[PDB]
């Protein structure tokens, strides 16, 4: 509906070409009826054509992703720290756009890789499009966007054979990583659960970059850009991910989407931190350093406004394809900073959108196109949908009245540069040595994990590196993990038959800080969307009347249920065959139906049981409702009195006990430790 | 209308980037006054990166041309001899655009090149976009569509140095011209008059190929498309068309303009022959070749409609230079034929919009979009500009409830090709025999000019032909000569120093046809829009009041009159430095002025007598207004009593006699002839 | 040729496919002899699609240009002033490419318009290719890049009618001349008869920016280029250059292509203005500021190599068209300076290159390729025309034992920045008030012209 005026309907209405003649186009024009077709017949031509061209180039990262419509709307006016028109008044509301994605894989490839993810949010502000062009992760792999092809031609499928897709289980990756260190803090939040997200809804959005918020008076701040899930985080377990990437390639565009078209669109408190230009390496870091974050302990989160997504696109090409993000959509009110890696990226993305356009004039295509009047100079070029008046697009011109008119710090709006900032030196290819802590706030956000966390961590690392063929390349990772953690170093050493090289100390502390473990952001603040997967069967009329009795009772609370049984009919959603234990947050069986639980051409042989034990295995909550829990438990191996185990006759009881499951999200107490 | 929507205005406004963010455009960001400039200034790149990527491809061939906006109005309802929706009833009207063009030179080369003219028209029909893509010549150089890159590669500049620009004058054309023998009947019409139009608006406009006329009860009749100037035709002389070309390489594209913004916008009664599908072979020749006219004298024009252009474009580059015809642009009652010129033009037309438009969606800028509603499953591609709400775009199809429908000859008034049409024999790449006479209708042509276009003729032959390096070229071009008309071999053979092969008969015939001497066209219907230059003095107040009362009473007849003189002033439109004879349809010196016609820092030597010179030797009509008359006359060696020579005290009985000599337009007894 | 290599031969053999199977182009394929034309067709599709798609974007500004090979010998060992190999040994020889051009009209407008002229050498030097890309006119209309699109709007045809061709004469242009007074300078020389020389071999080129010279110990000393015709300079009268347009529209590209095949090659010395880094602001005016000349008494020419052009291309579209000059085809021993104009160029005609060949891997192109080996990660992209062995292109890499190796001051014969230079002050989008006087070097410019 915000690009309400670019839609065609085709609901009803005569085949036309794109010119307007009425056509067909199910039989090509033959010399005679077993004949040759003919060059003049222009329906085929003008159909395939069309056809033929409809691809362009993947983005060259973050190719993988899908976005929906929203609204911020500002929680004050906050003019006092910033001239940005989107933030000046209470109640303020801007239209959004946003993708999500993941980094590393082509466009067709599984959701649920373990990566970095992408948060792109384009607001359409009263004074131009602004772009933040975030990712899941506070940080980045590299400390100059000069390193960026390096980087990601180490991460992307080796280029002989194109082997792995959208991983970093390979000899390049964990080459480069270990030969550059500024990766370490980053590769760590990807090995944690920060890798594999439950969905984009229980994900949050940063900035990364160090920004200036600038007022009308010219004095400036640093910032940092935090989106706050108001779903809370959670994550996959790697076992469970890997599954759910062939069961369902779409997982996270398919969560995002049926939340939206159930009323359920997700929400994000846009915050910032804002620290001084005094304190640029006032907190032992340099605030230009994209491999740093500023613990919550030392700026605390300033909340902006709220970020609701509640509307998915009509046309998935023309609007989540075709939209070209730059952090070169910048408004009066911010500006940038000195981050090496931030100045490259505002070359980047305007040069990119060539390659995937194939032409200038791409901020034309309805989704890119700003909410305000367009006045300048600029002309032709390949897919010029304009027809500009003015004759004398030359600035300074009398033949035009001097329009337009030039727009700065004080006339017309105008953007610009911070004034304050300054440059001096020598003009140098070199790093900043206040960049060369490469280990510290890797050990810090490690420190800040649970147990069991660190254990998941440690299994991933374990996981991508005994893959890894080089002897050579495995030594020197170990050397780089045992400058963060000895402890890290040995417990992966185990699993790949190295020694762990000897303690180095010098990074080594016992630091922590909040907000950054998954595990420890206590039960989730909302259970709607959650999947509730209810095994039953047709051979028992009982079973699936206590299925319809828990389905009430479930849906009544915005769970989504689903009823599997052998066959489709009236109350059951799913086959055997189909459903598997990725598709649900938690699993109940009906008692009705035990008897599945000890073959049939209708699924394959243990499937019912499979869902079941798969989902206990992976922590979730998992249950037996109507009393008789033994036949199924014990055909499982599940423990009734297991936490997150649940066993009631009463349908209202089971549930209430069951939501709470829902909401500790996963048992932790089910994977095994080191010593 | 999609242009209107398109239109932006930038008459007010502060400047703004593509995304509607304020900035400024004029200085650079720099570390420092003296210093580098930065890679973060957004403002600098957008814009340069624009300017940077303005250009599209020319067009393959026609790069150089102009365009406007106007109206056809249908005279009738033509249902009797075709289904057309824009032909059905009495004064009915449909916007149209046109685009005329010479075919060789690059963007930037002269109008007044001697080439064959292009006279493209779109219809913006209610039932879609139909295209006539003609030229001001009726016949092609060509039989089959498979050799035209062989033709263009041949008149188009030598490969190794791109000499010569906008030209057959050289080797490479005239040895394609002398082994190609079809090409005779477009040399000769391209060597006559008819290759150095005076205007755009004095030019004739034709389809070229037979095509049909369907009705909807399915008969066809074969037709050809004719539109005849209603502004009468004329030509240059060749000396004229050269000096043109470099004092005003924009003549025809200004002469276009100009009469559109005066309310004189040019105007052509469409017309078409039609005869029946039995007489395809029946005048001669066959009508599927292209390099055959037929004469007026066997099947005589219909006049259908009106064609006005009255309104200029806004901008050029969306609307002139991005308008993409295709004789694909067909409608349902229009149907092609099994011209196989025609039929690889269907072919070439859909493919180059893609280089030229550097995507798939051409058809959605503004001027070549439609004026009535698009249905189709057409998706994607690069600049796609619309948001399609059809989700199964798809047929046959149930989730859509199968639209859009089929439309066909029964249903939705589909494009249907005429049903009588068949095809039979073996698949061959064989040449008709029918097509084997090259040399009757060039000499049929040539036989329906004056003594004197016949001698302009030889004079251009002579000229490009005198320029070729290769002696055995020009024996073989003589060789095709001979069979056209002996006469025509001598004459040419006469100046390049060769003998005249032999007299051959076997073509030769003393036919003629009406409708194809532009000097036998008698006087021109209208001499508004003609150009009077009145040659003055400062020197003498008495000259200056004798220009003021000519330019009164010729600007009543609406002439576009400019005064000449030294310098400029009130009353003087032009300075003698600026002024030639090339810029008039004739010349005027008023009798105070004599002293002029016998040196001065403010133009070249001689300057004022070789306007009035040139003017008499290109055959213009001039003349001396003031009565001593006989000074003038004698410095020019201009007779008194030569035809289209004026001299006059009175300044009306001037007037009167100047004006029928402007409707005569050229005075060709100033020529002399071969023997 | 320096480009045989690539060269294909077709003085013998049978018509075939791009893909080598023999066969005919000379009737359409039809159903019966008066039918219609088969899809099948493939022999009729393939040739009318490569004709469909034989043009490319004309270059924006110079569109209208000619060019020739041939071979820059350097006088001396100029080790002295510079580390550039190509200037390193006396005698040493380095193939070249030169276009010149017009400014203003589209790729088929007349040679003798009016106008600015290009004047672009590229240097096929041991160390990489180096461009000097030059105009006939030591100094340019504008003193920030950021303006060019207004200058080149304001002298291109009025947008509405595209009137008119190749030409300053109209009111836009002069609208723009009035208003930004940098201008001045510029006008007159293309005013006089610079704006219309009597051929590319009769007038001078001037790479107008200074630049800096760079030895291998780091000094540097600022440069301007001066190309000194060995053949005169002349000019057209206005008259005649107007007649000629319409009768020789390619007058300039005849001349060139004419003297080089009768064994009457052009040649220019090759001259640098040196002058020290203290003198930025010494003589009067602003080195950054280029809408100024050095006058030839402050600071004389050094005459460092000849420059020849002596054999003309096999294919005009292949090297002339398809040739893509850069200012950042830069090699070890020349630097930039903080020119506000040069500095923009940098990203011009980078990005240019994309418009125009279609893709990224426009220095493939046979004209646009070194003559040495190519070492780098850069990979894929439309029309990728190599195979690279190297499968770990990323650095740092241990799986390709560190290949390649980085290049710098002190490794490898790399590029290095001028280590002397630096920057101070505020991030501002403010003009140096030391390039305010733009009317006196117009008057200087005038006075020297003889009365005539
Ligand atoms: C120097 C190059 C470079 C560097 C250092 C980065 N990126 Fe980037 N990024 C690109 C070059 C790029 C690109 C090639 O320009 C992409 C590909 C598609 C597009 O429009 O831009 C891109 C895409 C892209 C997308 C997808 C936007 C969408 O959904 O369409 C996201 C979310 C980011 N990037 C985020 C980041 C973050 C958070 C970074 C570091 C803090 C980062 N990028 C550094
Ligand atoms: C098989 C190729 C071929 C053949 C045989 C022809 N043409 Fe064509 N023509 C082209 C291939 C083409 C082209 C390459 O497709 C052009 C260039 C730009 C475009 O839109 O189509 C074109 C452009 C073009 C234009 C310019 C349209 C404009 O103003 O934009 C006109 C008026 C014609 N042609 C007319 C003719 C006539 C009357 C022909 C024979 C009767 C003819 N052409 C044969
Ligand atoms: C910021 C934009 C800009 C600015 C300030 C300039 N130019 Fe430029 N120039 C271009 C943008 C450009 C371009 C758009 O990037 C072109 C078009 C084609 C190409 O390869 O580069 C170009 C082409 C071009 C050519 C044609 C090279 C060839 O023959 O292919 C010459 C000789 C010059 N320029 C010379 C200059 C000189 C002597 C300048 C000032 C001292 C100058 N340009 C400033
Ligand atoms: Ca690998
Ligand atoms: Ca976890
Ligand atoms: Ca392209
Ligand atoms: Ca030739
Ligand atoms: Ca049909
Ligand atoms: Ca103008
Ligand atoms: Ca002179």
């Amino acid at each position: 509906s915000p690009l309400a005026a670019y839609e065609v309907d085709d609901s009803t209405g005569y085949l036309t070409s794109d010119v307007g003649g009425p056509i067909q186009d199910q039989t090509s024009l033959k010399a005679g009826i077993r004949g040759p077709t003919l060059l003049e017949d222009f329906m085929f031509r003008q159909k395939i054509q069309h056809f033929d061209h409809e691809r362009v180039p993947e983005r060259a990262v973050h190719a993988r992703g899908a976005g929906a419509h929203g609204t911020f709307t500002s929680y004050a006016d906050w003019s006092n720290i910033t001239a940005a028109s989107f933030l000046n008044a209470t109640g303020k509301q801007t239209p959004v756009f946003v993708r999500f994605s993941t980094v590393a894989g082509s466009r067709g490839s599984a959701d649920t890789a373990r990566d970095v993810h992408g948060f792109a949010t384009r607001f359409y502000t009263d004074e131009g499009n602004f772009d933040i062009v975030g990712n899941n992760i506070p940080v980045f792999f590299i400390q100059d966007a000069i390193q960026f092809p390096d980087l990601i031609h180490s991460v992307k499928p080796r280029p002989d054979n194109e082997i792995p897709q959208a991983a970093t289980a390979h000899d390049s990756a964990w080459d480069f990583f270990s030969q550059q260190p500024s990766t370490m803090h980053t590769l760590f939040w990807a090995m944690s659960g920060h890798g594999i997200p439950r969905s984009y809804r229980h994900m949050d959005g940063f900035g990364v970059h160090t920004f200036r918020f600038v007022k009308d008076d010219g004095s400036s701040k640093l910032i940092k850009w935090w989106f706050k899930s108001r779903q809370g985080k959670a994550s996959l377990v790697w076992e469970e991910a890997q599954v759910l990437s062939g069961k369902n390639a779409d997982f996270h565009r398919q969560d995002l989407w049926d939340a939206i078209e159930s009323g359920n669109g997700p929400e994000w408190d846009v915050c910032v931190q804002i620290v001084d230009e005094s304190q640029a390496q006032a907190f032992g870091f340099d605030l230009l350093d994209p491999t740093k974050i500023i613990p919550e302990e030392y700026a605390p989160l300033t909340k902006l406004g709220l970020l609701k997504l509640d509307r998915n696109p009509t046309n998935y090409f023309a609007e989540t394809e075709q939209v070209m993000f730059q952090p070169g959509h910048i408004v009066r009110g911010i500006d940038f900073t000195e981050d090496p890696l931030l100045q490259g990226r505002l070359f980047s993305y305007l040069d990119t959108q060539l390659n995937r356009n194939g032409g200038p004039n791409f901020e034309q295509l309805p989704i890119n196109m700003p909410r305000v009047p367009i006045h300048n100079n600029n002309r032709d070029g390949a897919g010029q949908m304009f027809i500009h008046r003015n004759k004398y697009p030359y600035t300074p011109n009398t033949l035009n009245s001097g329009y337009p008119r030039q727009a700065n710090q004080n006339a017309g709006r105008g953007f610009f540069t911070a004034p304050g900032r300054t440059a001096s030196g020598a003009l140098v290819r070199e790093v900043s040595p206040t960049f060369n802590d490469h280990w510290s706030q890797p050990r810090l956000f490690f420190n800040s994990l649970t147990p069991v966390e660190q254990q998941f961590l440690v299994n991933a690392m374990r996981f991508e590196i005994s893959l890894v063929k080089s002897e050579e390349v495995k030594k020197n990772v170990l050397t780089q993990l045992n400058r963060v953690s000895h402890d890290v170093a040995v417990r992966v050493a185990a699993a790949i038959g190295l020694g762990a090289p000897d303690a180095d100390d010098t990074y080594y502390h016992n630091n922590k800080t909040a907000g950054v473990s998954i595990v420890g952001s206590g039960p989730l603040p909302t259970i709607k969307t959650l999947r509730v997967g209810i095994l039953a069967t047709t051979s028992e009329s009982s079973a699936l009347d206590q299925a319809a009795q828990l389905r009430t009772r479930l849906e009544k609370d915005g769970l989504v249920v689903t009823v599997v049984a052998e066959t489709l009919r009236e109350g059951v959603d799913q086959t055997y065959s189909t459903a598997d234990a990725t598709g649900f947050d938690g699993v109940v069986v009906v008692d009705g139906a035990a008897a599945l639980f000890a073959s049939s051409p209708l699924f394959p042989t243990g499937r019912p049981l499979q869902i079941f034990v798969d989902a206990y295995r992976w922590g979730k909550p998992v249950g037996v409702c109507g009393g008789k829990s033994s036949e199924v438990l014990d055909a499982a191996d599940v423990p009734e009195d297991g936490d997150g185990v649940y066993s009631e006759e009463s349908v209202d009881m089971f549930v209430e006990e069951f939501e709470k499951g829902l909401a500790t999200f996963r048992f932790t107490d089910r994977f095994a430790l080191d010593s």
